[PDB]
């Protein structure tokens, strides 16, 4: 489960927020521990596809909660538009935190269902700045479902260094890591 | 809170409208879930709704393959607003509606309290092949501010009894089915 | 002069039918000049929402800082500048007013509530099969008189706001309907 | 501000008019010009979902005024109105005259409020010609409320040519560029 | 199951198609006998989402076949692309042939599975001509997944006259009616 | 060569592993590779050839997915047209490759060039490759290339080849199983 390590990338990565700007979670365990670290006073709007991240966007006083809706899906408990991403299209997120099973320079981020391409495809398009949030296991994984390469991300936030492979290959494309 | 083993009963009987394989529409309330967990744990059925409590109980059903309508969250009934199009929605055209109301009224119709609730109410009773009310006694006679429609908008209205000789009367003129 | 003691009678009958409105209530406001005073004399910390069919309504409406506003369009007419609806599905259908305030030019008691202008009574009949309470509010002037547009009986009226109690035959008539005189 | 800007791009989409149509009229302050430079002896049917606009609209002699309903939001004093689907029924606009606060080769046309875009997109289905109305500050900004892609509108009107990359982009899609 | 009335549907349907045209085709047992009636001299390029579509297809001389790939689905064996945003996007068929299993005057046109609803979606923005061959059995019958309003179409053909209140329908929103 | 080619296809399905997602080649050698897959093993699949799809819809566990595009005769594939709407999207656990040739120099070439653009993309996306080929196909050069025999993780056979391949396959860390 790794949580001690995906809770320090996500108190991490929620240091990017700033007040009033317009959020994307990604579906999993890691971005729910993003919701929690933003200060309960800083206001925000938020949009999700995924129930454990919209019941985290629930108990913050001052978000604006969006939800993604669609076909449940119990994997990840995620919601799958049947074709248009008509609540989606409303947005163009200031950031958007991903989620990913693996890291890969040469095949990209991964996940194990398809069902979530829709949506993180949507965000990789729409959101302003991408930020791509995984613990220190995921780097050298490939998983079947492709999100895309890794040039899609403008930072990678993790719990430690990665290995010199990924951050070499992240000064050549000007990718930021936070760890 | 209070008339739960009413809303059990008017929810018992609203269950034995479905048949397998229909596609339901489930409005937002404390009533709706009781129909949830009556039906058939073993029926196979399609379900729509647009509000938490009702979407955690389709989630609770092992044959039910649950879309829930999205968009801006309101407290009130934990209900998702679309901004406009209702895209999920949209894809849609329900064997049966089970329908709330806080207010059952001849003249001025069926109400409920939140104006939000009316774009998805008003989407149901368009597109819906059959519209059920689920209403406790209580409702009768009532008027809350927002307003889903006419009676005779809906095909059958379910309460836990038979309500008073006006309503009986109404809902035979109007050709309405009561069930209690 | 007439005009300013006028203004005085709407405001001190307005500022009685104010008393009325409760917290979080859906209200109407019909049109003209004296349901403006209702608006204004409502305490501003009270939240509530309401629903108008003309331009000085609104307006009033959109100064008090804890009022949810809704304005019924469609095409405007200079005479009370109010919004005729295209279709009453946009936006009046869609309540059923806790308390509609009415605006009448004449009020008698067996030619009713009347206005000037016929193109009103489209949505005052709505307010009046709609909304839950139906509170009239008149200065002293308007009692015996009959213009052409008849809005309905004054027993359809559940109470009658003026600025002074009006004549012992209205008194009479509101005991026999069960109407409740404010004044 | 940029009120010189405003007026002389609106004074252009003006010319698009034509005597006895129907048209619809954007909030924000872009649009009132467009109202003002319509030659005062057109006859013309407009309708609208902002109180500055209605009130600019309602100072022209010879134009049927229409104002769209529903809850009033403070911010370009709008109309929301309470069901999309009951939006000005039976109304076909032979020209919508649109507002944006940035315009996004990738992102499209944003606006700062979700609350405007129901009316904004009850016009992209309903008008016959999609006219945006912008001075040269709005390109390359994104802002969080979106609007559409910038192929929904058949022209962009502006004070000035824009920077190559939209003159290349409305080459490619066929959008005619008005400055 | 009035297969002769499909097959007299689709004949009559056929006759709309013209040499080089690109055309897309819709799953079920209808539109396999407009492929039937298009002569085999008739050059033409044909986009399709199913098996038994397809294999009609492969049988034309001088079709050039085009099919939708994506996740199998038994009924009506079609493909379901895994991102609708993905789907097609260098197509744009002259004529885009649609089935249904209901066609209702309020309600719209209506199918059995929601897994058709896509690519039928990607068809009714992409096509130019949008045309609904269904046999008489279709008017007033209502499904559960919706493909969208009667007014979508730009042709209804049918084997028959269908009744009153579809020819008024057709009239008032300029649905041409062929039979 | 059937004998031979389902003795080889019958040693590839050996190392499909349960909810694997798998890429297979066109050709008469790949569907005789779904067919010794146990009917009782759930897997994924993606493909781009008619004949290898149908073999997919005859497995009763099978998640079939088929790449579209334009429908070419020889060896009956698809020719994608965009690679971002099926293929972008998988990583498969395992590709099963086809070949019309197996060279020491030349590596691994097919008759037709149509089927590169979807074999080069399962040699750079696949998290395994695995070339199934009778032993015919070693020595033989045919005109469209598809890589060096070191881009294949494990070749699979119905007997041993020459001993050429034993060496090259061993300086290569290439494993060869027949
Ligand atoms: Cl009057
Ligand atoms: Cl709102
Ligand atoms: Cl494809
Ligand atoms: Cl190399």
């Amino acid at each position: 489960r790794l949580v001690e390590e995906k809770r320090r990338a996500a108190k991490l990565a929620a240091t990017l927020v700033e007040p009033d700007q317009t959020l994307f979670f990604d579906c999993g365990t890691t971005t729910p521990w993003i919701i929690e670290a933003i200060d309960n006073e800083i206001p925000f709007t938020a949009v999700c596809y995924s129930l454990n991240t919209f019941l985290a966007l629930k108990e913050k006083p001052h978000c604006r909660a969006f939800l993604c809706g669609g076909e449940f899906h119990a994997s990840n408990a995620i919601f799958k538009p049947i074709d248009f991403q008509q609540t989606l299209n409303n947005f163009c997120p200031d950031i958007a935190f991903y989620s990913a099973a693996g890291v890969h320079v040469s095949k990209g981020a991964t996940c194990f269902n398809l069902e979530e391409l829709p949506v993180k495809h949507w965000a990789m398009s729409m959101a302003q700045k991408h930020v791509l949030v995984v613990d220190h296991s995921k780097f050298g994984k490939v998983r079947p479902a492709r999100m895309g390469d890794l040039k899609r991300f403008d930072i990678v936030v993790s719990d430690c260094c990665p290995e010199d492979e990924y951050v070499k290959y992240a000064q050549t494309q000007r990718i930021k890591l936070m760890y």
